[PDB]
């Protein structure tokens, strides 16, 4: 198989998953797609209850599809990527078809307000939990906007070595973190921060992550799922880029729906 001439699609969420109301459909190709319009035409997304949605490309290989507003809980989504033998541009053909079926679970929206420094978790519109947080310092602030819950980790190592920065160096690090819920590809997590417990709810002290107590971070880890939402408001930061990877909802609908198949 030639990487220039054959490409395989991969769809997320996986088959049979239950995801949050912020989860887009993601179709990722293992090669660059020259004809984005062809790829979009080959993908059929069925929703029940039916809802309008549209495609937007985050990069040369990954397209996302979502509705204008957060999904309605209980919605069933069927995705048919019918790319087998389809010309995806410049002598590049789809290698296979892929399918997924998934459903949307409860609406879970956690709001962090820099005025109160509380992260308030709402489930189907009802407050179920409040937790003190310490967000990014004025000089390294947490960006405002809408974040989608991604991967979670009971334990994770943030290692500078991965970026070529040696651990034993001024900017180097090899850091152990518990109960880490990823909310941006750029590396924003909700996580256990035993080191900032006294500041949580009061003063911002972090590098941009949402520091919470060990117990509250375990709670968060236990009670969220992929596609749930974290909203950050009133920080001195900018807005999370729409093309972060988990920042899809920061792109206004009129921009999203116009797409970038020809842009």
């Amino acid at each position: 198989s030639s990487p220039a001439h054959l490409t395989m699609p991969y769809v997320m969420p996986g088959d049979g998953e239950v995801v949050g109301v912020g989860e887009p459909v993601a179709i990722r190709f293992d090669e660059n797609i020259a004809d984005r319009g062809a790829a979009e035409k080959a993908i059929k997304i069925t929703t029940n209850p039916p809802v309008e949605g549209a495609f937007y490309w985050l990069n040369n290989r990954e397209v996302r599809w979502r509705p204008e507003h957060f999904w309605k809980p209980g919605t069933a989504v069927d995705v048919a990527v019918n790319t087998y033998g389809v010309d995806l541009g410049e002598g590049m053909f789809g290698e296979d078809n892929v399918q997924t079926h998934f459903t949307i679970g409860d609406e879970v929206i956690a709001t962090a307000d820099d005025n109160t420094k509380i992260l308030t978790v709402r489930v189907n519109g009802e407050v179920v939990k409040s937790m003190p947080t310490s967000m990014g310092k004025d000089s390294t602030p947490t960006a405002n906007g809408i974040y989608i819950v991604g991967s979670r980790y009971k334990h994770i190592i943030m290692d500078s070595s991965t970026y070529g920065v040696p651990v034993n160096s001024p900017n180097g690090y090899r850091t152990d973190v518990d109960w880490a819920t990823q909310i941006s590809y750029s590396g924003v997590f909700v996580h256990s921060a035993p080191w900032s417990v006294g500041a949580q709810g009061h003063t911002n002290t972090s590098h941009g992550c949402l520091n919470v107590s060990p117990s509250n971070a375990q709670w968060f880890y236990d009670h969220v799922k992929r596609g749930d939402i974290v909203e950050v408001v009133n920080t001195v930061g900018g807005t999370l880029p729409g093309i972060d990877g988990l920042g899809d909802w920061n792109i206004p609908w009129d921009q999203w729906r116009a797409g970038n198949a020809k842009a």
